[PDB]
């Protein structure tokens, strides 16, 4: 109940209406600060709650991978909320009218929104302050220190971030209190169908027509969620401190899926694991990945307005990629080269083939990918844009602030440091086939994705 997770986005007349949740990160019933800080309000002026979510234009910018993910997780999440007497409306459009015409046709008396510092939840919260009198709250219900407390600026590595961040965990790192229930807009299925009609032209097929995508990997829905992090715990968290750099081997969480839609809380993995006793050099490896990476892309995201731009760039890497811009490169590759696998590398190929399929590629071949465009682009720039359109149109996870931080780490330094001077790359840390043969059998991984 620390109200640190709660920043002010507007003061106005405090309504006595029913308080609105404007759900759009966190998708989920269970250790949901913003869901339950909702429910406090509500309490303290005696008004039940609600829960609106804004189904915008955009979705057509994805494919169906992500579409039929998101909405099925919220059919379930629907029935989850009826069970708590918490009803849930599903608007069609954009949220800055459509918020501001449900605040005014529902007499709305406080709305509540969760936190995300990409650009376009920006976008429509402008709309939505410019459309509203009663007061606007937003929480952050996606990391487990506000992103606002554990930096007041952009951190330039990890090093300095970690410190801040384990400093303040003591206080932030709570059990959640149960969600007590509420005292006492057509349908989904719908919806869902008319989106996969939109969206069958656009989808991805090798050849024979067959649908690249595989959905059995990962089924959506917060029960599910429940049961990978309960498989990772008893199953895989002893091995994945020295297997997690494996592409061969499935020792990965899985939870990105799940974590950038909210459909599981990441306090809530983190205090499972923090119970679990296991290998405690895997322990401190996840934690780092899960709380210090994790929640410096948001940091990331939310100091740089320029977050998927060149711009943001440490100083270093900018000047030793520009002293490179005319090198001579060794390959050039059109957007549709790189989307359906067609480079002179079968590594690089073969990971494609894992995102088009599976919709997850590893980890540790994440960084071989966004690297490797870099190397084969005109400018550094092309390069960008290539990553992000590949990464938001084929990752279950795009779309997502690690996404831009992960890219702006592997093509422009950020949070690393300089390296050896190379030529096209420059000071940009390199990684080789010969090295990645090193590490894992890369046969194995290509043979997997043909
Ligand atoms: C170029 C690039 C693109 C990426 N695209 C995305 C993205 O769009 N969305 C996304 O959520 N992840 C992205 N990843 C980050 C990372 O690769 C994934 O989080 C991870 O691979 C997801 O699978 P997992 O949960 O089984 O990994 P795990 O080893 O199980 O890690 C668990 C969690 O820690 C977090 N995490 C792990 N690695 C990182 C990292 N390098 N940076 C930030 N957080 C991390 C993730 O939340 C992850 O879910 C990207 C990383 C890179 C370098």
């Amino acid at each position: 109940m620390n109200p640190k997770r709660i920043r002010a986005l507007k003061s106005g007349k405090q309504g006595d209406g029913p308080v609105v949740y404007w759900m759009s990160r966190d998708q989920r019933a269970e250790d949901n600060w913003a869901l339950l800080f909702s429910r406090a309000i509500a309490k303290e002026a005696n008004v039940p709650v609600v829960v609106v979510f804004c189904l915008t234009d955009e979705f057509l910018e994805a494919g169906i991978r992500q579409y039929e993910f998101m909405l099925k997780g919220l059919q379930e999440l629907e029935v989850s909320l009826s069970r708590k007497k918490i009803p849930s409306f599903f608007l069609r459009g954009d949220p800055g009218e459509k918020i501001s015409r449900f605040v005014k046709d529902y007499n709305a008396g406080t709305l509540v929104t969760d936190f995300s510092p990409l650009r376009i939840k920006n976008q429509w919260i402008e709309k939505v302050i410019s459309g509203i009198s009663i007061p606007f709250f937003e929480v952050d219900a996606h990391n487990v220190v506000p992103c606002w407390e554990a930096s007041q600026k952009h951190e330039y590595a990890a090093h300095t971030f970690r410190p801040k961040l384990y400093a303040l965990l003591p206080e932030f790192l709570e059990e959640f209190p149960e969600l007590e229930p509420n005292s006492v807009v057509e349908t989904l299925s719908d919806v869902l169908e008319t989106g996969v009609k939109a969206l069958l032209p656009e989808r991805a097929l090798l050849k024979n027509k067959d649908p690249l995508f595989e959905p059995w990997h990962f089924e959506p829905g917060e029960k599910a969620a429940k049961k990978v992090m309960e498989s990772f715990i008893a199953d895989r968290l002893d091995s994945y401190g020295a297997l997690r750099n494996d592409p061969t081997k499935n020792m990965l969480s899985n939870l990105s899926p799940y974590l950038h839609f909210g459909q599981i809380s990441s306090q809530r993995v983190v205090l499972e694991v923090e119970k679990a006793e296991s290998n405690p050099g895997s322990k401190k490896a996840f934690l780092d990945e899960i709380l210090i990476w994790k929640e410096i892309s948001d940091n990331f995201c939310y100091y740089n307005p320029g977050y998927d731009g060149f711009e943001s760039f440490p100083s270093w890497a900018k000047e030793s990629l520009n002293a490179h811009r005319n090198d001579v490169r060794s390959h050039i590759y059109t957007l549709e080269e790189f989307e359906a696998g067609k480079t002179h590398d079968p590594l690089w190929n073969a990971s494609q083939m894992e995102l088009l399929s599976t919709g997850k590629m590893h980890g540790y071949t994440r960084m071989y990918w966004a690297k490797k465009i870099l190397e084969w682009s005109e400018s550094p720039e092309k390069a960008l844009e290539i990553a992000i359109c590949l990464n938001d149109r084929y990752e279950l996870d795009g779309r997502d602030p690690n996404g831009y931080a992960g890219i702006a780490w592997s093509i422009g330094g950020v949070h690393d440091r300089a390296w050896g001077e190379r030529e096209v790359t420059g000071k940009i840390r390199y990684m080789s086939y010969e090295g990645c043969k090193r590490k894992f059998d890369v046969k194995l991984y290509i043979e997997k994705y043909s």
